[PDB]
């Protein structure tokens, strides 16, 4: 099956700088700014483009130690973002790949929103384990807030 998870984010932050830090400097700042939820992120083909491959390694203790993903597409003045989840973690036994497509809009108050869409390619008629559903909305809010954080605290960051 396909089945589909939606989150919206409101965030405080511009739609145009959450973007270029959230959305296109994850590698760096995921790290960074939260080391309890991603140890590292590495570059393993590509440049950054369409069917670029990277690593993201979790901190020891979490279930999963790794997946590796691929960006799909980049919409830089739109601010969309497209990629899969295509190895690792949860991806085995009835779980093919997880297919995301996200896109950050900006709110009237000058914030911004996260339209976030996770579609994920089952066997047959199997449902989307409720941890893997529960962890990605963790996984989701963690990053976005340590990101949040670090973007108020740095005002000189990514204008
Ligand atoms: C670097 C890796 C980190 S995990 C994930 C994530 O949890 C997330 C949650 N909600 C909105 C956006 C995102 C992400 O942009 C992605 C980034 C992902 C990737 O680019 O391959």
């Amino acid at each position: 099956g396909v089945f589909n998870y939606e989150t919206e984010t409101t965030s405080v932050i511009p739609a145009a700088r959450l973007f270029k830090a959230f959305i296109l400097d994850g590698d760096n700042l995921f790290p960074k700014v939260a080391p309890q939820a991603i140890s590292s992120v590495e570059n393993i083909e590509g440049n950054g483009g369409p069917g670029t491959i990277k690593k993201i390694s979790f901190p020891e203790g979490f279930p999963f130690k790794y997946v590796k993903d691929r960006v799909d597409e980049v919409d830089h003045t739109n601010f969309k973002y497209n990629y899969s989840v295509i190895e690792g973690g949860p991806i085995g036994d009835t779980l093919e790949k997880i297919s995301n497509e996200i896109k950050i809009v900006a709110t009237p108050d000058g914030g911004s929103i996260l339209k976030i869409s996770n579609k994920y390619h089952t066997k047959g008629d199997h449902e989307v384990k409720a941890e893997q559903v529960k962890a990605s909305k963790e996984m989701g809010e963690t990053l976005l807030r340590a990101v949040e954080s670090y973007l108020l605290a740095h005002s000189d960051a990514y204008n």
